[PDB]
């Protein structure tokens, strides 16, 4: 009964428009004139204006703390795109392998990290219907100022009614895929390892997981002084089983997750982040 | 060709852990489902009111706007579910001394350009929305001190009571002119700055509500000298004329939030990213 539309922005209104990246398509950062904030902007083709619109109305309609914000939508004849917030501190892939511009990543901000993916996961799969990220990767996890989680990229992203393939379950080759693809960046977050590192092909990737291998848990990948390394083991094998139906749920992963979160004080956190600027 | 989000209903048996923080009443609690920690602020005319203000919040959605998660709306209980804000208020941030011995200038600065950022975004909105009861009890703090403005209830599109201090003279007999005045939210964003810079209890030394009215209809202002405002606040001078330009006499003379902004602008870029994060640190 209560409805909240989406604004429109006019391309004009976008201010200093500058090349960010490239993909499920370009991002540019601006300011919006008017509004005083730096934003992002994510954009001739029919089929391909239905899918930013299709984008625009999934962020709009999944709104939440750890899910990236849409500041509105540019639709014009000359010009179609998604505004969003401007999140100055990149993508989870970024923190976690540029080990010159970030030489230690604390764990108190690692688990809180975790703690945020499963929670913007989570709030998706509890919506009615549930919408199914599908897409989940360390490069569509974005930082905020104080390095907090943003969900983004829902052009994958499927109502319950490419790239890379390293997150994606051997069946895929279902409400059990987010979770295997949560178990891979569970295990990328604590080892700050590129998952199946030597391995050439990404056919060798897709041919070793159907055959149940997974990236390797070792004291090498995941040294023994990892904080509650045991728990944080059995939630990664159980996440990225072979057998959908023995992946547990967010709810599940939350229940395990939140005992790990309360062992840190709050200013632990804050320290975290200070120590990366 | 409109983009419509609908508000969740959360049923209130899905709010666990429920305990009182303030007196509408605010609690706070957890969601069983979603496990966040969530505030909830709880007749059929009262009824229109919640409504109303969930209605407001859900539509003015920003990054410096309190976030609504959902409403309650059970014939047992009706109320307003929103994001928890750790860190209470701006209220609490300046006159909580013992608790809160040092408030950094960064800190303070990065405050005043987040309010003005959020209240320029009302003002921009289709129909404009105008807050008209700002306050620093309804400039609510995260857990990194960002800004989330609160308390939509005497807010109006552009078409039992508490502190004056915040109130315009020109308020102060109601009417049409009144609801409709764009410059009411400034007047009081001048008080809140000042109130910002000073730590102090705007009209202090007057005992009486009905004095300080007696006193802002003739003119007078919080004070402004070294004691309040001493010499060694950064950017002084500018600060000083955005507080007497904001509060003046004449609402035709305040400036719009846009002015204000670009003024704070240059400010605000003075300050490395890591001053604040310290001040931050420094208040844990
Ligand atoms: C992901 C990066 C870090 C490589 S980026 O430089 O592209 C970057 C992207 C940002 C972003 N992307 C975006 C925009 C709109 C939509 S709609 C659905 N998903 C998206 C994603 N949004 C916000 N801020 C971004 C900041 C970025 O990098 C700047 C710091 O390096
Ligand atoms: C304002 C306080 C600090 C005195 S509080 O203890 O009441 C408090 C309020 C919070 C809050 N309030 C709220 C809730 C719903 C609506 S709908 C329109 N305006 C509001 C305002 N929202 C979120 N977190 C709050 C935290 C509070 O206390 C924190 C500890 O001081």
């Amino acid at each position: 009964a209560i409805c909240s539309a989406l604004p429109t922005i006019p391309y004009h209104k976008l201010a200093d428009l500058r090349y960010l990246s490239r993909g499920s398509g370009t991002v540019s950062s601006a300011r919006h004139a008017d509004w005083r904030v730096q934003v992002a902007v994510k954009h001739l083709l029919d089929s391909e204006r239905k899918d930013v619109l299709r984008e625009a109305e999934i962020l709009h309609k999944a709104r939440f703390s750890y899910i990236l914000p849409i500041l509105g939508i540019c639709n014009e004849p000359e010009f179609l795109g998604i505004v969003t917030e401007y999140m100055p501190n990149g993508s989870l892939n970024e923190l976690l392998h540029r080990k010159t511009e970030y030489p230690d990543v604390a764990w108190p901000l690692r688990f809180r990290i975790l703690h945020e993916i499963a929670l913007g996961v989570n709030y998706l799969h509890n919506m009615t219907p549930p919408l199914l990220h599908h897409d989940l990767k360390t490069q569509n996890i974005l930082l905020d100022n104080e390095f907090h989680v943003k969900i983004a990229d829902f052009g994958l992203s499927k109502w319950r009614m490419g790239g890379t393939i390293i997150y994606m379950p051997p069946e895929n080759y279902s409400i059990k895929h987010d979770i295997y693809s949560y178990a891979v960046i569970t295990w990328e977050v604590l080892s700050r390892k590129q998952p199946f590192e030597d391995v050439t092909n990404p056919l060798q990737i897709m041919y070793s997981v159907s055959q149940g291998h997974r990236p390797v848990i070792n004291e090498e990948s995941l040294p023994y002084d990892i904080p509650h390394r045991a728990r944080m083991i059995s939630l990664i094998e159980s996440g990225w089983a072979q057998n959908p139906d023995e992946r547990p749920s967010f709810l599940k992963c939350l229940i395990e997750l939140e005992p790990v979160l309360r062992t840190f004080e709050e200013i632990t956190f804050l320290e975290a982040v200070i120590q990366l600027k």
